[PDB]
């Protein structure tokens, strides 16, 4: 069944200023980069919210290790590395990204066995 | 499988003016309160949309009874009371909240047996 | 389990200008129409993202054929026709729509056997 769900909104211009946690692949895909980086930030945050959300009342247990990979058609897929890849070993992650005007968003759903 | 999904956007400043349906726990968690109350409003609305959405072509069958509980780390979890707690007795609710600038949002997924 | 998830944001005023892919039922339901058409556009896009998202690294395989039907209470439900109805034959689609101020959004989750 479902482990958790997360959603995130990111202000693109504010994110652009803040960045001045991403893989080479992400940075490559992004480079108008702010839009793309902001939606990848939202996606990492959605994944975190979905997982951490499943650990209600537990002590918390990262951003670079949640990688949005894109295929040749630009479809997003999450690839995990590091300590979170261990924790979410049997978990399937579904994500979707959007950016419209000044706002990026993402949703993630984690699903296990 | 999945019962339904809901999403909701809430304008924070407009919500702030409108409020001038929340539990003591919610009101406590919220108190900058408008942001927090708006995302809790979005979460209640997402839950309603997910459930009611599963009743296509049926006569409709509440906000205080959909409580966003937070743990010591601020993770959200829905607790139901009242008549909706009866209707959704076997249903697991997954939620996620966000607020960025003037906009709050929430997503809910209901899952049954 | 889950096939995919999609999310979409649509600027309502920009969408209104762009439209100047919808069924008679959708156009009827919509007619302040821009708001309603924008959320239906977001819903079609979310469905596409959820399905196409499940085809990572595959060659892509439409908008009129993803119909948001509403019941007498305005609950949304997707009805498929055409080539996508074939491709998604065994797939259950869950959707939710929202529009607040200048922004519409939608989320879709596809679920199979
Ligand atoms: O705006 P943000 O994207 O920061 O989202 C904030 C929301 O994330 C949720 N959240 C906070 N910590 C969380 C965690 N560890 N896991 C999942 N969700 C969380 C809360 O609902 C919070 O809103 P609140 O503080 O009004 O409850
Ligand atoms: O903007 P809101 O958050 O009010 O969302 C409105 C959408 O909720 C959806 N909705 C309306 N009633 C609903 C219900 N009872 N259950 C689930 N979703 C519903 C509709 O898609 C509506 O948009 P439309 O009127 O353009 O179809
Ligand atoms: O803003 P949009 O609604 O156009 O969403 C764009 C996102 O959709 C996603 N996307 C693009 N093509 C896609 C497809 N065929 N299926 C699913 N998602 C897709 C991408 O993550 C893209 O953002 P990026 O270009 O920053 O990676
Ligand atoms: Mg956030
Ligand atoms: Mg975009
Ligand atoms: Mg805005
Ligand atoms: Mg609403
Ligand atoms: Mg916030
Ligand atoms: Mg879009
Ligand atoms: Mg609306």
């Amino acid at each position: 069944g479902i482990v958790g769900v997360g959603i995130d909104l990111v202000s693109i211009p504010d994110f652009a200023e803040q960045v001045d946690t991403f893989t080479p692949g992400e940075r490559r895909d992004a480079s108008s980069a702010a839009r793309h980086l902001a939606a990848r930030w939202a996606a990492k945050e959605a994944v975190i919210k979905a997982w951490s959300g499943s650990r209600f009342a537990q002590r918390p247990m990262i951003h670079r290790d949640i990688e949005v990979v894109t295929d040749m058609w630009g479809r997003p897929r999450v690839r995990l590395t590091g300590a979170i890849a261990e924790y979410l070993a049997d978990v399937t992650i579904h994500v979707s990204l959007t950016h419209e005007g000044d706002t990026a968003a993402a949703v993630a759903i984690l699903e296990a066995p």
